[PDB]
């Protein structure tokens, strides 16, 4: 059989997640959502594309789980947005329902696939949806650092006047006040951020600026559509993680994973980077940090800590 | 200069021509639309995507047509859909109006563009802005045909369980009622759908009813979608064109363009296969029709004069 | 695992092969060859490339069949071309052994692989190479009938002035004198060649002469080159076939294929068009013939059982 | 007009690069070289490929400079090889008397040409083709530093067992012994490569080792191949370069660059990273040293001061 990607929420993600795949070549593709509609309708129209750059790929769309059955990644983005009028524990209430849902479809019916999450808040609804449908640990991650890193990447690349495939940053945590940069360890064709600045490449406050853009990324993007959120970045993302399971690349991406003791942490999803292949998060990697990092990095798992434990106030599985 | 494709739109179909454009590397893509915000939050999220597989160009968005300036391509989503409750004279009224607005702009300020339009109804608002732009009429084309035949191959490749690479759709005229398809120049690998129903690969009940389903393919989606109708094939439809365009292939696609007495027609768009290079609309394939086809040739023709009747009725300038 | 492409002989087809497979992220693969060095060479040269566009594929070069254990595909190109003054019976008698070598390599290591075989003269020596090796008929193809619809198809484009997209070539049979083509099967964006000419598109003259200069084009880039024959497209061409495999593709593309009774014929590999996918040969598409084209076929095939006779009289396992 | 891409030379390197340039889409070649025939049959050979992936570019080849005319890019390969028996100044001699000849045919017919050099040896060859034509020093470059990266990183991505798209090599200089790597500069995920053995994800042994392996890369190839060097690798390094200038992509390559008085020197051909664009070499990028890097760079540097004398001790016109 080709691969097989099941994307769970086929609202603007997921469709932008099912028109990559086809673009390229990933495998069929099963586009599932609570009501039917939508689902069919997007996979019939990008089935109805492919003619045009002549991808082979089978497209459906499904409102039963059984439709994933098999499934060899699966791509998770049910579940609402965090509102202009709604509190944290309410977002948190309507989408660990929506993952227990989720994870038990894919307990049952795609018990091998790699699960990558793309629901808010993205370090406890990974947490969960791995505690929900049993999966080993290593084949369940949440999309978010390839995102900032994105962000990042662009906004450095404007700023040198050189190629986005030339610069490289590093990001571990979430996103926004839990982002933890280390902007010595990115660069522009090796050469760190830091003694970019020391060229004078750039300067301190347009380096510092750049980081506090990538922090506030995801908003800039609403503030701008004003209603809905980034789609094409965060399903690009989620694609490079995908596309590095299936093709066995070992790929070095930040992701949310869980943590064995790695950085000296156990029993959480955290954003590190991680090397992602065919046997799904097989290796972590652990840099060693400097003072002001280390503080940084403590601050955000201590973040994490937070939501996990609001996710079992309000959840006795959990 | 890179390349420089400007998209009059950034609705569904806008988005995902940028996004396109952004993954094929054509070029640097600017988006307009009435009202700021919304051009310019896609084009970032699509930037923001860029370094993840790496392609540099750059994205922007505007409200104001001096953004345009100098860009080779132009493709036109401007406007309204024909909604539940709105006559076809309301639609050519508001449409009509939309058309001025955007051809004064690319005459102004990149009268040198090849300008693609998807703003129906296809067939009228692409005469219209022909004359309302000015620009040379091999330089003007609509985006309609490529798009049944995409949709009609879809099908003939599911029937036949053959590569969507392996199907040619031969396709004329507009869509639904007005779309002329000769199953005789529809192939399989070079052989005839007609002798394929002549070899058992299909019957003849069975190519017909996908004839039918590419008449009733936009419906189709729309009904299934609920809100708004299809934007992927429509999307990679166009930019096949814009890039037979900018790589001065030489495509031979069906699209609606203007005829100097080709398929004895003067002074029309009509859909017709046409060969598009550097040049624009550089040759039209005009076919020998059987009789049947003449007629349903004819009814399609006596279809559009009734819209350009109807256009010049609501507008002096036409 | 990847899936794993093995190439067995690593001249310049060989290595062309294998940088088409690395380029198109199809696997990873070995090259081998009788001695060593070569192989390895071109393998690490490879290997060497493929940070430049971001390939990840494992290259090994070897001269031990034990090497290509478990491949997915086999691509053979082992043996030796015809000299200026070697016999038709010298050739097969030598490259006879070759395959009698490669079969029994396949048959201990690589018995489920879809084996493309690209040893001349070619309908003979496939037809060998699957009763050395015992793989099931419909997993050993060889590769002709591509390279001749590409060469066509590349000479047609050129004298219409169109896009190498929109034109197909349907030949059947093999090289040279033994090629069948159908113009009237062959087309620009689906009108037959036949219909061109009334067109006026080109003269029949043209046409005759396009389809003597593909029987004729193996020698022609001899001509050019002076030491050895093309490569280019016939490697591009057997990539195409091993894709379809690799990808489940259900391309129709015409190959040296097993004939259970199709055409007419039983137990001789015929170019012939098949649908290739993941079960290897999955259907022949078998036309209906005018009087001269089943002449030209009839031909052919004699052709084909006069090899087929040399090769017994040459060799007690057969 | 398509872009012209002009390959004065069709051995081996040429040839990868005529294919790889149609395979990417980049534009129409002509492949040169002084004797009709392999230039034509090669150029024919890729046309006659194109159809199977569906590329549209004009292949041609010529052994008269008029056919170059226009072309953006020219990559030169002419020339011969260091033999076994033959000195640093019979190579010199031969290779800088190609170099008048390519440089005076460059000059009368494609004097806007961006120049990429792989004559060896490549610090003195394309200083004089430079001299020699009269083009501006910053369109004229030397491929070496993107070849000795990519095996340096093809090594780092085997040893780290991670993509290779995640390993970035940073070095100056020339190959071999004047080769200058900065392991500090050098990263697996923005990780530098000295940080990895404090880690312990290598060691400092293995990492020497591959710097050494770097070094001696091109003979590794030249000895398992025995005849010929490597060909895959230098042309995939040179398409880089070339796909830099062509798309605008502001690429930080390491490439033989004119030194107006950046890294301390002035008016010389230097291995350093450069931003390549539209305008050629538009920015040298010069890193601060350690001492154990400067007093290499020095060494280096004064290796091609020694070779420069040796080319002006053999020509009046240098
Ligand atoms: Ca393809
Ligand atoms: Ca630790
Ligand atoms: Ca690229
Ligand atoms: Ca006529
Ligand atoms: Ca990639
Ligand atoms: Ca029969
Ligand atoms: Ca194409
Ligand atoms: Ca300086």
């Amino acid at each position: 059989a080709r691969s097989k990607i099941a994307l769970i929420g086929a609202g603007q993600i997921g469709g932008t997640l099912a028109h990559l795949a086809g673009l390229k070549e990933l495998g069929d593709v099963v586009l599932f959502d609570i009501v039917d509609g939508v689902p069919q309708g997007k996979a019939l129209d990008i089935a109805e594309s492919a003619p045009v750059d002549g991808f082979d790929a089978k497209y459906s769309g499904a409102s039963d789980y059984s439709a994933i059955a098999g499934a060899d990644v699966v791509i998770v983005t049910a579940g609402v947005p965090r509102k202009p009028g709604m509190s944290r524990d309410d977002l948190i209430g309507i989408n660990l329902k929506v993952m227990e849902a989720v994870g038990a479809g894919i307990k049952e019916h795609a018990p091998d696939a790699f699960v990558i999450c793309i629901t808010n808040p993205l370090d406890a609804m990974v947490w969960a949806l791995q505690k929900f449908s049993g999966l080993p640990t290593n084949k369940v991650v949440g999309m978010a650092g390839v995102l900032d890193s994105a962000r990042f990447r662009h906004f450095l690349a404007e700023e040198f006047g050189v190629s986005v495939e030339d610069v490289t940053a590093f990001v571990l945590g979430g996103h926004g006040d839990d982002m933890v940069p280390l902007t010595r360890y990115s660069t522009v064709a090796g050469v760190p951020l830091t003694d970019l600045v020391k060229l004078g490449w750039t300067t301190q406050e347009k380096l510092d600026a750049m980081v506090e853009r990538t922090r506030k990324g995801g908003g800039e993007i609403v503030n701008l559509l004003k209603t809905g959120s980034a789609f094409y970045a965060p399903a690009a993302s989620a694609i490079a993680m995908a596309e590095s399971y299936l093709r066995d690349k070992k790929r070095v991406l930040p992701c949310a994973a869980y943590l064995d003791g790695q950085y000296g942490i156990d029993g959480l999803y955290v954003g590190v980077p991680v090397v992602i292949g065919e046997n799904g998060v097989e290796r972590v990697l652990e840099v060693t940090f400097n003072d002001d990092e280390k503080a940084m990095f403590e601050k955000s798992v201590n973040s994490v800590k937070g939501l996990i434990e609001a996710c079992k106030s309000v959840n006795d599985k959990l």
